[PDB]
């Protein structure tokens, strides 16, 4: 499950899909900043929308997040699965993900590419 909270709005973006609303709060949210999301940890993008169990209760804004280089939207659209713990983020780019970086960390780059041609990270610094 997924909610994000905007900046002036005083209604909250929510879905169970997280990778669905969380894809929102990265591009929709032009119409109102996303203030803090808040998630249900679930897999979310480990899974599908359907997604696997209950786990943790997090806010992904302030939390860690991993974008899949081998498998999901690098050209099209990507999944991002949140999580409280870093290490399970990591294994998850062991795994297949690409990056773990924290939502105060999200870079456009990392998320999408033009197409890879060796593109560079958050900014070429971690």
């Amino acid at each position: 499950k997924a909610q994000i909270f905007l900046e002036g709005s005083p209604a909250p973006l929510f879905f169970s899909q997280v990778r669905d609303a969380i894809a929102y709060a990265r591009g929709p949210e032009q119409i109102a900043p996303i203030l803090v999301i808040y998630v249900n940890d679930m897999g979310a993008a480990g899974a599908t929308w359907d997604q696997p169990g209950d786990g943790n209760w997090i806010a992904a804004d302030k939390a860690f997040y991993v974008v899949g280089s081998a498998r999901r939207g690098g050209m099209g659209a990507p999944e991002a699965v949140p999580f409280s713990s870093r290490d399970e983020a990591a294994a998850f780019v062991l795994a297949e993900g690409g990056q773990v970086l924290a939502l105060a960390d999200i870079t456009d780059a990392m998320v999408l590419t033009p197409v890879e041609t060796g593109s560079e990270p958050r900014a070429d610094d971690e």
